[PDB]
RNA sequence: UACCUGGUUGAUCCUGCCAGUAGCAUAUGCUUGUCUCAAAGAUUAAGCCAUGCAUGUCUAAGUACGCACGGCCGGUACAGU
């Protein structure tokens, strides 16, 4: 999920909230950052965020960031948070729309599983 | 540009320092066409010093008997310089 940085003009270009993610002793801080200042970050996050399509970041690492294995699941973990994290904007309820696995299970009456 | 990378182990995750990286100003090596701007015996010995020079000054208007120059003849405030 992607937002912008204090103002709008289309076509988000940052992440929407300031968020981490740790794994075991590494941790990120990706922060918002206006347009056009690009990646900041090291090599290793540099390639997950460029290819998320996140083209303005800051960022700031904390702990042993040379066994890497740690450093881009902490990175990964950080970027699956962007929609676990409530926003004023997702306040208003949900409608609570029926499953695809209820209304097509016309097809599913055969033998399948 | 709010950024990291290598090194303790058979292998892994940490703690931690060392090394790598960029700027700045002093010395030094090697090299060097053209154009503009210019810092420069402070670091150490506020150690010691040859020679040369670096503070003098007169207007109509303080004082002119220089045997100076000049004079158009002088002085009688008394010339001009």
């Amino acid at each position: 999920r992607r937002g912008y940085w204090g103002n709008k003009i289309g076509k988000p270009h940052t992440v929407r909230c300031k968020v981490t993610g740790r794994c075991g002793s590494v941790l990120v801080r990706l922060i918002p950052a206006p347009r056009g200042t690009g990646i900041i970050s090291a090599p290793v996050p540099k390639k997950l965020l460029l290819m998320a399509g996140i083209d303005d970041c800051y960022t700031s690492a904390g702990g042993c960031t040379a066994t890497l294995g740690n450093f881009a699941k902490a990175t990964f973990d950080a970027i699956s948070k962007t929609y676990s994290y409530l926003t004023p904007d997702l306040w208003k309820e949900t409608v609570f729309t029926k499953s695809p696995y209820q209304e097509f299970t016309d097809h599913l009456v055969k033998t399948h599983t």
